[PDB]
């Protein structure tokens, strides 16, 4: 483990949405609850052993923090991930997460090709109790930890697969905060590589008596279980896989 090049640098974004229901119109309420979000999942990253031995101390670092106070104005027929209305169905309270991520992916990519990861938190009913969405860790998908641009053919420019996003509202609630960490957790999981963790292998996903359920599991998990807070042996099998190549590339020593 290479202590100057451990943590991975955050671009953390803050839309309208956010700063109005979570920050309740206030900056310091905002950064507040990001920084110590980023923090608690850190902890997460920060003790998990990759390797089953000596290879841990891998974590995240906050480096900058946007706050869009208000909406973008936009021309008519012109998007933009922070614009008041909901995309593609400006009657729902939501965007569709799979367009709202490579929306916010485009419209961050100067910011993005200088960072580990850019993350959007946003507050926003996704449809059907989805709760994040992340580029890495899918089963022809790229993505994750160190920008790797993507020629958008629509776009016509590259934007970069580093980006992922976490909602703290669902079923018209604000989500406890013990449950937006592991949104957070979840979504830096897949952009670190993991895969959801499959029913198929009991190790990677224990019954309630054994645990519960690791970050990793596709249903989420409410902090309360002793597995919740953490990895399973699938994550870290993946995760491990590109580590060590990525923290060479993009990672940086823990500030
Ligand atoms: C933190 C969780 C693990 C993130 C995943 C989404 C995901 O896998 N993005 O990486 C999620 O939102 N899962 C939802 C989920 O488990 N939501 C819970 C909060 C829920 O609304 N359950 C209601 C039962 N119908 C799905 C899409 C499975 C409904
Ligand atoms: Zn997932």
């Amino acid at each position: 483990p290479d202590p100057m090049k451990n943590t991975c640098k955050l671009l953390v974004v803050a839309d309208h949405r956010f700063y109005r229901y979570m920050g309740r119109g206030e900056e310091s309420t905002t950064t507040n609850y990001l920084i110590e979000l980023i923090d608690r999942v850190d902890d997460i990253y920060r003790n998990t052993a990759w390797d089953n031995a000596g290879f841990k101390g891998y974590g995240i670092q906050i480096e900058q923090i946007r706050i869009l106070k208000s909406p973008q104005e936009v021309k008519p027929g012109e998007k933009h991930y922070n614009m008041a209305k909901s995309y593609p169905n400006e009657e729902k309270d939501a965007w569709d997460v799979k367009m709202l991520l490579e929306q916010f992916s485009f419209d961050i990519a100067e910011e993005a090709s200088k960072v580990c990861l850019a993350h959007l938190f946003t507050y926003q009913d996704f449809d059907m109790g989805t709760l994040g969405l992340a580029y890495g860790g899918s089963p022809n998908s790229h993505g994750g930890v160190c920008p790797k641009a993507y020629y958008s053919p629509v776009g016509k420019k590259n934007i970069y697969l580093n980006s992922g996003l976490t909602s703290t509202k669902n079923y018209g609630k604000t989500i406890l905060t013990k449950e937006a960490d592991l949104v957070t957790t979840h979504e830096l999981g897949h952009n670190f590589g993991a895969e959801h963790d499959p029913d198929g292998l009991a190790e990677c996903a224990p019954n309630e008596d054994q645990g519960g359920k690791y970050v990793m599991y596709p249903i989420a998990v409410s902090g309360d279980h002793e597995n919740n807070k953490m990895f399973s042996q699938c994550s870290k099998q993946s995760i491990y896989k590109t580590i060590e190549s990525k923290a060479q590339e993009c990672f940086q020593e823990r500030s």
